[PDB]
DNA sequence: AAACATGTTAAACATGTTT
DNA sequence: AAACATGTTTAACATGTTT
């Protein structure tokens, strides 16, 4: 069952979240809590930062997995309802079963591991734009973290991993993901807890 | 409106559409599913171009771009295929290509046509509008309307349909109130 | 409502019924006893068909099936006579037959009519509703109403009655609150 | 982050606002609230009064700065929209980025601090006209106090400072500035609050 | 049935524009 | 000035779940 410990690796790999506006309540992040609260199917900008240029076909794989020990062995797919619902799939090219999607990147390739059957999504690594210090990747989470027949409100967490073009892990960072309806409210309540 | 040889047509099933007002009310940067329907297979490369333009005769000659604020605000731009100036964007299609006319300077976005899915009866396109219908320094609340055109791989027009677009914050409210004027 | 020649009628004695709201509030997959009463013996094969349909004019044309989750979730399906797609089920009757209309695609369930028990005054049918009135990908909280129809063995209608169905989790609460709106 | 406390200084430095007509609703002042309510790009007359002639190159610098602690460190510039909009900049000589402008004075010089990057505008001090008790300076505020991509309705306040020709502060006065569309209405509502 | 978790639906408000 | 148009801010409401 895939590792979830932070491992900076030779390229000082790192992921962070910086707010796209100046509200914009579509999502929010508890650096303190290592939790990302965000709305379903909406877009989440995630900042990647290295300290030294990674290898060649270097890729960034984002994989979802249940937080709690009891479920870790269960794959994380979209609930039956959404995996068919006309919406979010109609003009889509991405596997309707996959939870995690990346928008704005034709090269993005979705993958199901033949043995573990674990779904994940990869994007070829490209350095930041000139004058920019972050490579930004656009993720989309396709099921509330409470879809019955899916996560059924079981905490999950994302494992973004920087890997060599032939799957060797060069770096890994994790954060708990909780896709809902009122990221604002929920984060707030979660913090008063 | 020009149905053309393939009896080209657009229709709609965070946004809403007044059939009889030929007006689309939708929130900014939110996704707009749009239905395309032909009667006979179009040529081969056949593309679907979506172009914005001002409704009022006063302003038709002025190109339609995103207001300066949005145009250069990391937000929505940062990790993006499309140019930050373009108002119309299409999501869910790597083949989608954005184009600026060298002479007219007009911005538009094309997407290669493809028959519907088996059993289906519509070629559905995903459009995103990236500036409110009121951005100062942009549309400055000047009504605009979208011109979706089915064209031949080399730019020959095969059909054209058009509806008024009004991307705001309360498409519901606005639509309703806009329905009160009668 | 069409009483018909046999003065056909439906009535009610985990669920509850607002007589004056013609609304049935009941929990999912729980059992609903429904009372049938005629005035004169119906024909011979005479059947009682229960069909679901959306109350709102907007959606009447759309068939009513179980949401995808329930439709294919071993739970409630595994060992079952009836099709997993069908919303309405009848328990306690081997003769009960489920039917999908080839043309309209509409789902429904029939049960052969039988006079009441001796001394009794009602033909009681046992209905099960298999999806909440709010299942995403199904009724998506769109009010539906049941159409129980007494028909002739060959499908001729002899009578029809109808009540609004709202299968939820707290029929008590919902009913009460739904009674507060007045 | 620039000081905002009133400091009369050796020359009994003072700023006040006296109404140019006898309506004229282009602006208004709540002496009581220390708030100036005024329309964008329109002209605001501000009265300067000393008690003893200031030094030589003595200047009057007006600098904008956010009121609330959370933003004080952020410079105050014109929102992107106005910094390009053909209007208000076409026949203008002043930096389209600058919020505060002074009209009716060729010697007025706009300045961006190389280190802090803070924009301000200076005007050489000149005593009142004969028989007059005030040196009047004409300011123009170039962005609503709600321009998105700019102040985004964040309260700001002006810091007019009397300084020696080589930047030594001889006096300073502050007032909250809220440039809007209906100074009348807004002030009224603000007072019923 | 109580206290709670969480998606759905919108109202009250702030503030520029039109009349 | 009074009304109108519109983005924003915040809340209430509906309903399955948990206790
Ligand atoms: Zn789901
Ligand atoms: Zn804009
Ligand atoms: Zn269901
Ligand atoms: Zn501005």
């Amino acid at each position: 069952s895939p590792s979830n410990t932070d491992y900076p690796g030779p390229h000082s790999f790192d992921v962070s979240f910086q707010q796209s506006s100046t509200k914009s309540a579509t999502w929010t992040y508890s650096t303190e809590l290592k939790k990302l609260y965000c709305q379903i199917a909406k877009t989440c900008p995630i900042q990647i930062k290295v300290m030294t240029p990674p290898p060649q076909g270097a890729v960034i794989r984002a994989m979802p997995v249940y937080k709690k020990a009891e479920h870790v062995t269960e794959v994380v797919k979209r609930c039956p309802n959404h995996e068919l619902s006309r919406e979010f799939n109609e003009g889509q090219i991405a596997p309707p079963s996959h939870l995690i999607r990346v928008e704005g990147n034709s090269h993005a390739q979705y993958v199901e591991d033949p043995i573990t059957g674990r779904q994940s999504v990869l994007v070829p690594y490209e350095p930041p734009q000139v004058g920019t210090e972050f490579t930004t990747v656009l993720y989309n989470f396709m099921c509330n973290s409470s879809c019955v027949g899916g996560m059924n409100r079981r905490p999950i967490l994302i494992i973004v991993t920087l890997e060599t073009r032939d799957g060797q892990v060069l770096g890994r960072r994790c954060f708990e993901a909780r896709i809902c309806a009122c990221p604002g409210r929920d984060r707030k309540a979660d913090e008063d807890s």
